[PDB]
């Protein structure tokens, strides 16, 4: 009483091949599910982590080189675009023969780089402000310097666009980095000695006298002057409650409240507002209402920037978007960046070409490119087969808030509510295949030539801000999908209450129509619970049925959330990492994916029981003494068999807010009873703690 199809067979060869059952269940589930795939792997050089999904995706880059490299001669202007704009990434050749000339014509237009100019103050400095030249890197490159000001959902109405202003990022992955010692200080040289190196390679370019000292000089300042401003940030852990971060005002309230002098010069919000909005012809008063998601942050940037000259601030500024592009220039240009990578990532060389422009085409393109994936690799019978789990699921975590006692009613009845309201997508938007003009239109106003791959990238950056920038008087188009199909990922939005599963995650071992059903419910049933249960977690809660940042919850119902999660809190924050150097997991930026990879796996647990009571027991995989019980848990394990770079753990351990997978894994089923039913755990075995967390 075995099955033996073709398709049960690969399967358990998958998973026979990626176990070691050497190990103990009870003692060390990552191991017994991932232990076989370890052993026989190496991260690539290229890689800073590497598993089930990094592996799923450098598949899906080789489908969109198979689809991307031979034009066709019935293909749409949308795809011809799209395929020689691949084409002129990987031209390579034509790349190098520029050298850094084409950077050179672009610095003029952002006030120049001080450092590779020379006499900066006469030719920019005398017409040179804070909000122009600030204004000038946001709205044409769409590069956020020390003020980010962005067109995004307003949180408190979801239907309209506001104007957010928010801490800009920094040159480096965190703002723990400019502590600059220990783990971060390879991290700081490699960036300063990055800076002086293209300050280096600049001025050779433009046969210029190189001073090294003076070099050193200002690339320091500008690590001083950044040190200032990461400094002045807020924490993610102080940025997780929406409520608190939302603070609406009209721009004279934010030029009364938050002042700032730079340059002698007092800095004007509605000229630097003005500056930015008229890149679409539009213009603003002081009457405009403006979010502002860093009220504390913009205060500490007050006595800062009066410290600093236009030439410290400039140099800092141009220095983050020659950042960026010195990796689109020559080889020469790309080599001054292989410290600074290695520093971060731990990656010894640089992705394959078409694996870096593929991704590229399928960022900027994501709808012609997505066409051709589907086309190409995507069912069709899926889509509606997902669609059966989605519903199975949505109505697990219904039934389950009859359940739940730290809810009163009326806060149940508000989260059945929202739950029966959470939009779906499945797979692709029908009409990327079938409609062509729409397809066509998306990318109308953008022309490609082949031997100019840095122009063609600079025309995306000035055509993806522009196209944000319109959107400010405008209403949140509700049929817009927030992923591409290509895609090996799934998403939910609170502004739009809405999950999303891309066609590129709904392949084995997440699912697939001819798997066993224990697996589908481990793999794309967990994913499916976890994306539903972002809207209630620690942030998503906080939304209505129609993404509204509203209060929905009891002062009782609220003060129990806080207090069942702090168990996750602290769970998590004490696993270790050795490969971050022992340093702890943050439990208080992980909980929000924490919580949603509890509930979603007890929610898809529950999904496959009710699927066993309406049908049954299907057979059994071949070569494993493993119930479908036990097969469940298995191949839910086997979705996270990876691992990482200690370089680069020490940098997601800060700024990735999910756990890494092997605590994902080892946290998840700790807190589950069902997980040591199954494989009957010891009490108080590393597995199996008699105290268990639970929100949903
Ligand atoms: C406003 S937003 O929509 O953009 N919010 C984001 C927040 C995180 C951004 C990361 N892009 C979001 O929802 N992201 C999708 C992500 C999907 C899931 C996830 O874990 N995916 C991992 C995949 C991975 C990759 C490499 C690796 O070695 C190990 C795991 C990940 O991406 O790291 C898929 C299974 C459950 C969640 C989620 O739901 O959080
Ligand atoms: C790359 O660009 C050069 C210069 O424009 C051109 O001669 C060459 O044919 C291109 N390569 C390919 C493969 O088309
Ligand atoms: C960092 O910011 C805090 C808050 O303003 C301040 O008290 C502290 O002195 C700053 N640290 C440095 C090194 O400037
Ligand atoms: C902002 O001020 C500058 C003078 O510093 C001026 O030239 C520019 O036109 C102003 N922009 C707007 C949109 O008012
Ligand atoms: C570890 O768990 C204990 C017990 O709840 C808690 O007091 C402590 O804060 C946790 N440690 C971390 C780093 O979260
Ligand atoms: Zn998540």
């Amino acid at each position: 009483g075995i099955c033996k199809s073709s398709d049960c067979i690969k399967s358990a060869a998958r998973l026979i091949q990626n176990m070691d059952a050497t190990t103990e269940p009870c003692t060390d589930f990552f191991k017994y599910a991932c232990g076989g795939w370890l052993k026989r792997n190496v991260i690539p050089e290229t890689s800073s982590r590497y598993g089930n999904f990094d592996i799923l995706r450098d598949e899906l880059e080789v489908v969109l080189k198979d689809v991307l490299q031979e034009p066709k001669t019935e293909d749409i202007v949308a795809v011809q675009k799209a395929k020689a704009l691949y084409r002129s990434c990987i031209n390579e050749s034509a790349i190098d023969s520029r050298g850094g000339e084409p950077l050179l014509k672009l610095l003029p237009d952002i006030y120049g780089w001080p450092v590779a100019t020379e006499n900066w103050e006469q030719k920019y400095g005398a017409s040179w402000t804070a909000e122009k030249a600030i204004a000038q890197l946001n709205s044409k490159y769409g590069k956020k310097v020390l003020i980010n000001l962005f067109v995004g959902t307003d949180d408190k109405n979801s239907v309209n666009h506001v104007i957010h202003i928010d801490q800009p990022r920094l040159g480096l992955p965190s703002r723990d980095y400019y502590e600059c010692t220990g783990i971060y200080k390879e991290a700081c040289t490699a960036y300063v000695d990055f800076m002086i190196s293209v300050a280096r390679l600049i001025r050779q370019e433009e046969r210029l006298p190189i001073d090294e000292n003076q070099l050193a000089l200002e690339m320091n300042k500008v690590m001083e002057l950044e040190k200032e401003i990461a400094n002045a940030t807020a924490k993610p852990e102080d940025r997780n409650d929406p409520m608190l971060l939302y603070n609406k005002m009209t721009l004279a309230q934010i030029q009364n409240n938050f002042s700032l002098e730079i340059n002698g010069k007092p800095f004007s919000w509605l000229n630097f507002t003005n500056e930015i909005m008229s890149t679409v012809n539009i213009s603003i008063t002081n009457e405009e209402d403006v979010v502002v998601y860093a009220p504390e942050y913009l205060t500490k940037l007050k006595p800062i920037l009066t410290k600093y000259s236009a030439r410290d601030l400039q140099n800092l500024m141009s220095w983050r978007f020659i950042m960026d592009l010195v990796s689109s220039l020559s080889r020469t240009y790309k080599e001054s960046r292989n410290a600074f990578r290695k520093a971060l990532y731990g990656t010894t060389s640089e992705t394959a070409t078409w694996r870096r422009c593929a991704n590229y085409v399928n960022g900027n393109m994501e709808n012609a490119v997505g066409r051709l994936y589907v086309e190409a690799a995507f069912a069709g019978e899926s889509k509606h087969v997902v669609e059966d789990l989605i519903a199975q699921i949505r109505e697990v975590f219904i039934q389950t808030l009859d359940d739940l006692t730290w809810m009163d009613a009326e806060t149940k009845k508000r989260a059945e509510e929202k739950a029966l309201a959470i939009k779906e997508r499945i797979g692709y938007p029908d009409d990327i295949v079938s409609n062509d003009n729409k397809l066509n239109n998306e990318y109308l106003e953008l022309n490609y030539k082949e031997d100019e791959y840095f122009e063609n990238i600079i025309q995306n950056l000035k055509f993806s801000q522009s196209k944000q920038l319109k959107k400010l008087r405008e209403k949140v188009d509700k049929d817009e999908w927030i992923s591409g199909a290509a895609v090996v990922n799934a998403f939910y939005s609170s502004g739009r209450n809405q999950i999303v599963f891309p066609a590129g995650i709904l392949q084995p071992p997440f699912f697939s129509a001819q798997q066993s059903n224990s697996l589908n419910y481990g793999g794309i049933g967990m994913v499916i619970g976890h994306e539903i249960t972002h809207g209630f977690d620690d942030n998503g809660r906080n939304f209505n049925k129609d993404g509204d940042l509203v209060d929905w919850w009891t002062q009782q119902s609220a003060s129990n959330f806080k207090e069942q999660s702090q168990c996750m809190v602290y769970q998590y924050g004490n696993f270790s990492w050795d490969l971050a150097g022992g340093q702890h997991l943050n439990g208080i930026n992980t909980l929000g994916e924490n919580i949603a990879d509890n509930g979603g796996l007890g929610q898809a647990y529950r999904a496959y029981q009710n699927y066993i009571k309406k049908n049954g027991e299907e057979k059994l995989l071949p070569g494993l003494d493993l119930n479908h019980k036990q097969l469940f848990f298995l191949n839910f394990a086997q979705v996270w068999c990876g691992t990482y770079r200690p370089e680069y753990a020490v940098n997601s351990i800060k700024t990735d807010v999910h756990s890494p997978g092997n605590f994902r894994i080892i946290g998840t089923l700790q807190n589950s009873a069902e997980f040591s039913e199954a494989f009957h755990c010891r009490k108080n075995s590393y597995m199996n703690p008699e105290k268990k967390c639970r929100v949903w």
